[PDB]
């Protein structure tokens, strides 16, 4: 099973309506969770990006009671996506722990999941994108991706392992060593999820912080010329974004 | 199945004996390969540093004919390790493709495996270490790790996926985008394995190349004045090492 804690911090400008990230958690049995990040660009269509991600999570809850798909995260995505009628799009990850400790994962886009064991990250999902900051995404539009495009994987867990999952707003704004440090000094999953989300939030609004996002952008060629890299002029900064964090401790295998 | 190509370049000062990396490949059925990196430093014990990795690979091939373990990389490691009598130690990875396209992996230490799909890395193993450059390792000595310490995972593959695996001598000396670039311009697995190994080799002997190894060391704090003064200068350049590259293309699922 999993002991699961969660925290969400919307982008400051979108806080009034709850942001556009959505999630699902059920820790009653083996342990299951999901995160969906509604894609920011939809406001330009006079479309609320939160409807699609929220509906995707609602249908995930329903299809978890469908015995033909409820042990296969990729097939859960298939059914939840097909049932979603709201206009919009989202990145999404679903993870479920079997009683044997096998964690099954399906991911479309740039949500993420890491496993921390014995003080280090030993498993980390890779984001999918068409180009920088344009993720694979499930959509109301034919141009989007489908369950066939999901990254589908598993990892065998052991008691005491810590799973950390969330949206790109989290991972773009926090380094692996910070995740490990915060986890180590938190007394429980609820406190860990809040402290992790708050640290990412602090970084996300800090224009002076060299975030994973800004480092990654410089690696792609978005950098300024090397002769213009004075202090005050570098391509650095957190990435303001909705932040969703799920922290899950493996128990009773 | 897998179409598999390989290329090995020993450390320039260990070429006469072939270095201390070892590997096994079998592309005749569903596809399986393994890499073991004998740990540098056993030569200080006056121990033949290549014997443990070579023997571990030999026993891996034998236990691939043991029906009790031959569909479980972690159990293959268990048997191969227990059968190895040579003094020494090694990091190791075993990967096995089922006919469904499920790639099963078990890894101890800092060998690595990446999956490249549609022009990007979509899966990447995480190295295990006790501290910087001191990896988890299977050993002749009680202080080493066992199969219970392996990271065990799977990833679902599709036709055309490219698997790139190898020892730390490869991954410490090449960036993911170089791997993707070389794979993109290679007409076959043999050509990719040789081009990848040769590029890593060129980097490994280049004091001017800011290698993944040297960047990682700086991110740990070995560039601070106390550690820089202790080692005698900045930690820079490629990392000289045995280089092993396996490239496998997914076919006929
Ligand atoms: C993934 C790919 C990248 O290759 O692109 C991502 C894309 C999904 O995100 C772009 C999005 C922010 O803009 C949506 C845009 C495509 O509008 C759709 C339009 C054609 O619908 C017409 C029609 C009147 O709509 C009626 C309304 C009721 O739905
Ligand atoms: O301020 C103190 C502290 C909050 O900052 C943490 C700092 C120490 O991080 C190290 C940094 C150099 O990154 C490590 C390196 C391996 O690149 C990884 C990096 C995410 O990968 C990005 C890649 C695309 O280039
Ligand atoms: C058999 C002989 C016969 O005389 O008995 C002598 C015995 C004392 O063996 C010598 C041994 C100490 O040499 C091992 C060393 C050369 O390699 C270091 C590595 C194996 O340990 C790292 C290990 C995982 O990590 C350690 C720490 C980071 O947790
Ligand atoms: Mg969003
Ligand atoms: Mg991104
Ligand atoms: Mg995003
Ligand atoms: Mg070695
Ligand atoms: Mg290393
Ligand atoms: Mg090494
Ligand atoms: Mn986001
Ligand atoms: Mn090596």
């Amino acid at each position: 099973g999993l002991t699961i804690g969660t925290h969400l911090i919307p982008h400051p400008r979108k806080a009034e309506t709850g942001g556009e990230d959505a999630f699902f958690v059920n820790g009653d049995d083996g342990g299951v969770f999901a995160v969906a990040d509604g894609v920011s660009g939809w406001a330009e269509k006079d479309v609320n990006p939160a409807l699609f991600s929220r509906e995707l999570m609602a249908h995930t809850s329903t299809f978890l009671k469908d015995e033909e798909v409820n042990h296969d995260p990729q097939l859960l995505l298939m059914k939840a996506h097909a049932a979603t009628t709201s206009v919009g799009s989202a990145t999404v990850i679903i993870a479920m722990l079997e009683k044997t400790g096998i964690l099954k994962i399906a991911s479309v886009g740039d949500c993420g999941l890491k496993v921390i064991r014995k003080g280090q990250v030993m498993f980390s999902t890779c984001p999918q994108e068409h180009y920088f900051d344009c993720p694979y995404q499930l959509s109301s539009e034919a141009i989007g991706q489908t369950y066939l495009d999901a990254l589908v994987c598993t990892v065998n867990l052991m008691e005491g392992d810590m799973i950390v999952s969330g949206s790109d707003g989290f991972f773009d704004n926090i380094f692996d060593q910070e995740i490990v440090s915060v986890i180590s000094e938190s007394p429980g999953v609820d406190e860990a999820a809040k402290a992790l989300a708050e640290l990412a939030r602090k970084h996300s609004v800090d224009v002076t912080f060299d975030s994973p996002y800004s480092m990654e952008a410089r690696s792609r060629g978005f950098d300024v010329p090397s002769w213009k890299k004075f202090i005050g002029g570098k391509l650095i900064g957190g990435k303001m974004n909705d932040i969703t964090v799920i922290v899950a401790q493996v128990k009773a295998l």
